[PDB]
């Protein structure tokens, strides 16, 4: 099925089709066969990087002669008159000849979504730096999943930076690389401290969206308040499958984010609560009740549905259902993915205080980590 | 103009329809009303974020009166019996029911797209380091164009660090704090060689996107090295407007971008070439030949008017009347809003040398630094 067993091209010469030894067929068009040459005046054997750009590649380009041989195609371009070879596994690999799902709102096959019955991923601090397996595990549940806990971590100030550089880079911005949660539980504060905070992503009113937020604790001892993550995925799949002109409406208009501090930070967003790739794939979630602005770009024929569609997430989001809690102890941390992972904590039981130290970091160099380790381990 | 001359209420009163001194009319919804609401007890006096949920406005919010007096409205909510005062700008700022337009592929109100025809934009290095009046010009030249230079600054490696110092904060990647763009042996990227680039937005294969780059001259003594800047908003409205359908595909189907230049590091990303809000505003072009990974994603049937598309996009790109051209000197460097416009050089060789520093940092900090000063001088 990898092994490819023929080739016939057009007469016009502008795709050929490939037979595989278990009968399945895959069509290539001339100019992507061309464009995607392996060889290297095509693409640099040092780099990786493609030499040549659409406009060097002839208009008219076409297939002139093809052949299977050993497990690999042989193609010849006219009118370059350019010989290549393509190895099997990759021809089938890459294929684009299939039937691309185009289901609005379905999630990517690499992640899975979930609700309260979902156990938090934990991982061991020392593990992680000296087995590359435990790394890869780690780092993998972030991608699924979306969260992850590492546990016996050090009682050390900025120790949350050095969890960003095991995979990746820490986003600064103007409270800097990191900045503390310090929270003073008492009496005098009980009747509000003792309530739960809204699920929430943060920093929606900043584009780009910081990707990855690092929770860490040096210090708890105040009773309850135990950390909470939702699904952002889940809640937009529930409203999909009860209501997908509602869902449809989150998707198609875009929200307003604000934050304009008395700490000379003005940060403003113009994006969706729910955010599709152009075929469909849901990508991100931005939802935060203390920054949303006023939304100016939903048309007055669709702000009522609009706005039931909007509390209808936000009861998806509340849900206590859909909520997976956990405790942090001095020196664990978790790590959400913020453009999916919405976060919380329930609310105080008892008098005390907690010092946790919060940043960001960006997905990119975490998946970048997680394929250098897959490589390496495969 | 922004005056309220009288207000009628609905029936149901789910909305009421505003009418200012000019006469023109602008309705607004009970429910977005109520979620807007300016006071104490929906929007905080010290920073201005939101106290309430989407969930507490009551299920069955609507205006059960609705006055105009001292240019400002007065509206009372039931079955809260919550009574809000908005003034007559804030609605004209804030309305909705503007006939907002759907012209997919549109840019922002906030940019202005260009050719060859402008010179480029140039600013002083002392003079937006000292006069802020002058770094808001220079700010506010790069958030509406995407693009300025700037001029007589110092001959001293690093000095692009302090540059990004003044508005914002250096996305640090794998390519470093910094990088030195130079010919080196045994490049990772194309970049670090003597070729000539094609015009390109940096690192597609990067999700998030570096939203702005930074390229600043400390050598540029061989023969070529020429900059050029490629609008890839105007490239886009270019290819809207000539081609319809080309440019639908560009903006409808995701293209696959991938980096692999060295052991350590494999950066993947899966998004439009094209970036459309979900209303059709233009938001980002990505465009980079060198990687582009093989697309996978669009359906057999349209993968040769994709490849057309892309091609005369291309060709747009490619235009002599669309680069603005100059050869950086010491000392001399620029910025670009990386998800609009594009960059490029000319290939260098013979006698001399050519030496570059670049780095990355983003437009959110950029518009925070822009607002505060718009703030602070007026
Ligand atoms: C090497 N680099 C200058 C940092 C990036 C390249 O220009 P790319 O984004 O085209 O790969
Ligand atoms: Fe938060
Ligand atoms: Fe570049």
């Amino acid at each position: 099925h990898h092994m490819p067993r023929s080739v016939t091209a057009d007469a016009s010469g502008s795709f050929l089709t490939l037979t595989f030894e278990d009968g399945s067929e895959s069509r290539f068009h001339a100019i992507w066969l061309r464009d995607n040459a392996l060889d290297p005046e095509t693409r640099s054997p040092g780099n990786g990087q493609r030499l040549i750009t659409i406009g060097d590649i002839p208009a008219d380009t076409r297939i002139s002669t093809a052949l299977v041989d050993d497990g690999a195609l042989t193609v010849t371009f006219a009118p370059e008159g350019k010989t290549v070879t393509f190895p099997g596994k990759w021809l089938k690999s890459n294929a684009y000849d299939t039937d691309q799902s185009s289901e609005v709102g379905r999630t990517s096959p690499d992640v899975e979504t979930w609700d309260s019955s979902q156990p938090a991923p934990a991982f061991d601090w020392n593990e992680v730096q000296s087995d590359p397996k435990a790394k890869r595990d780690w780092l993998d549940a972030i991608a699924r999943l979306g969260f992850a806990k590492l546990v016996n971590g050090p009682v050390r100030e900025g120790a949350l930076i050095e969890c960003a550089s095991m995979f990746g880079f820490v986003r600064e911005t103007n409270y800097g690389k990191y900045f503390e949660v310090r929270t003073e539980v008492n009496p005098t504060n009980l009747a509000y401290t003792g309530l739960g905070l809204q699920a929430h992503t943060d920093n929606p009113y900043r584009d780009p969206v910081p990707s990855l937020q690092i929770l860490y604790c040096l210090e708890n001892s105040a009773e309850g308040g135990d950390s909470i993550v939702v699904d952002g995925f889940r809640a937009a799949e529930r409203l999909r499958d009860e209501d997908p002109e509602g869902f449809a409406l989150l998707a198609g208009n875009p929200a307003r984010f604000e934050y304009k501090g008395s700490d000379g930070v003005h940060l403003r967003a113009r994006r969706p609560m729910i955010e599709l790739s152009p075929d469909g794939e849901m990508i991100a979630i931005r939802f935060n009740n203390r920054s949303s602005a006023p939304f100016v770009d939903i048309p007055f024929e669709k702000m009522e549905a609009y706005y039931a569609a909007y509390r209808r997430l936000g009861e998806f989001i509340d849900d206590p259902e859909m909520g997976v809690s956990f405790k942090l102890e001095p020196g664990e941390s978790f790590i959400v993915d913020n453009t999916r992972v919405l976060h919380a904590r329930l609310g105080y039981s008892g008098s005390g205080s907690r010092w946790l130290q919060g940043c960001y970091a960006d997905k990119d160099g975490l998946f970048s980590t997680l394929n250098v380790l897959n490589a390496q381990l495969g």
